[PDB]
C-alpha cells in the first residue's frame, strides 16, 4: 500500500476567478464546494513507480512518468530519492493513476469505462466519449477547476488569515513560495516537493514546480477532449494562481504533473 500525505479541506462558499489582492472575497463568493481532502504535494516519480509496479499484475496500465525535469530532460531516477513531482504523465496516465490508487485503498473509481467500471486502459480512439464519472464513488480523482483554486488560494484558512488574494499560493511574491522562471533565472528544473514554503492549507507547490492537471473538461470541436492544468511550472512562468491552459488527455510533458483528491462524506 502506497501511504498519502493530504489534507482536508473544509468547504463553503468561496470565489474563484481573476481578481486578487485585499478584497472582500466572502461578499463576492461564486462557487460552493462540499470538503475534500486533497494531496499536500504533486504526486512524486517515486510514488508513481510504486503503483506503476503494483498495478502492472493487476490490470491497469499506467504509463510513462520520469523524476522531475532538468530542462525538458527527466532527472535520473535516483536523484533525490525520486521526490521530484512525477512529469510526463497524460491525463490519461493521471486518472488511471487515481483508479489504482483507490483500488489500493479499497475505495470506489471514480473515473470509468460506459460499462461501468473501472478505467484501467486509455480509450482507443474514438471510443473516448463513453467514459463516465462516477459522482457517488469514494475513489481518489483530480481536482476541479473550483477545487484546485480555492485549494490554491488556502480556502477558509486563507480568508481567515488573509491570504486568499494571494497572487501566488501562499504569498503575494513568488520565490519563497514557487519554482517558475524569475528575471534573469539560469536554470531550469523541477525541485523536490516541498522544497518552498506552504499556503494557509499547508500545500506545497500549488504555484510552481509542475503544473498541474484537472478534471475540468474543455470543450472544443471535433474528435478530441481538453482539459484544463494550472499553476505554472518551473519553465512557464504565469502571473498568478488563476492562469490555466489546456491540451488533449493524451499529451505529457516534462513540466506538467498532478495531484489528487478524494470527497470526504
Ligand atoms: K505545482
Amino acid at each position: 500500500i502506497l501511504p498519502i500525505d493530504e489534507v482536508n479541506v473544509d468547504g463553503g462558499d468561496f470565489y474563484v476567478g481573476l481578481v486578487f489582492g485585499k478584497e472582500d472575497y466572502a461578499a463576492h463568493a461564486n462557487t460552493h464546494l462540499t470538503p475534500f481532502s486533497i494531496m499536500r504535494t504533486e504526486v512524486t516519480y517515486h510514488q508513481y513507480q510504486a503503483l506503476q509496479a503494483w498495478a502492472e499484475t493487476r490490470g491497469y496500465q499506467i504509463s510513462g512518468g520520469c523524476n522531475g525535469a532538468t530542462f525538458e530532460d527527466c532527472w535520473p531516477s535516483e536523484k533525490d530519492g525520486g521526490r521530484h513531482p512525477v512529469t510526463n504523465v497524460s491525463w490519461w496516465d493521471a486518472v488511471i493513476f487515481a483508479n489504482a490508487l483507490s483500488a489500493q485503498h479499497n475505495l470506489q473509481p471514480y473515473y470509468v469505462t460506459a460499462d461501468g467500471q473501472a478505467l484501467k486502459i486509455p480509450p482507443e480512439e474514438g471510443t473516448d466519449r463513453g467514459i463516465r464519472e462516477n459522482p457517488q464513488a469514494s475513489g481518489y480523482r483530480l481536482p476541479t477547476l473550483a477545487e484546485w483554486q480555492v485549494a490554491a488560494r488556502g480556502g477558509n484558512k486563507g480568508l481567515s488569515d488573509g491570504t486568499y488574494g494571494s497572487r501566488y499560493a501562499g504569498k503575494d511574491q513568488p520565490a519563497s513560495v514557487a519554482n517558475l522562471p524569475v528575471s534573469g533565472t539560469q536554470t531550469f528544473s523541477t525541485l523536490p516537493v516541498a522544497s518552498k514554503q506552504p499556503n494557509s492549507l499547508g500545500l506545497y507547490d500549488m504555484s510552481g514546480n509542475v503544473s498541474e492537471w484537472l478534471n475540468e473538461n474543455y470543450a472544443v470541436k471535433g474528435g478530441k477532449k481538453m482539459y484544463y492544468f494550472c499553476g505554472g511550472s518551473y519553465m512557464d512562468r504565469v502571473g498568478s494562481l488563476a492562469s490555466c491552459d489546456v491540451h488533449t488527455p493524451g499529451f505529457a510533458m516534462s513540466d506538467i504533473g498532478f495531484r489528487l483528491v478524494r470527497p470526504i462524506d
